[PDB]
């Protein structure tokens, strides 16, 4: 379903212009939280 998963599946093969090269896409995988929310809003961070 919708996410970051079907905008991936969406863009996800790609054919060289008059080219034979492709880009497959794998299953994406998340980050863990750089900081604390509480840390962010110390720092600014943007929790991301």
């Amino acid at each position: 379903d919708v996410g970051l998963h079907a905008a991936f599946k969406s863009v996800f093969p790609i054919i060289s212009y008059s080219g034979n090269a492709a880009l497959e896409y794998v299953g994406y995988r998340l980050g863990e939280p750089a900081f604390d929310v509480k840390e962010c809003v110390l720092r600014g961070v943007t929790f991301a």
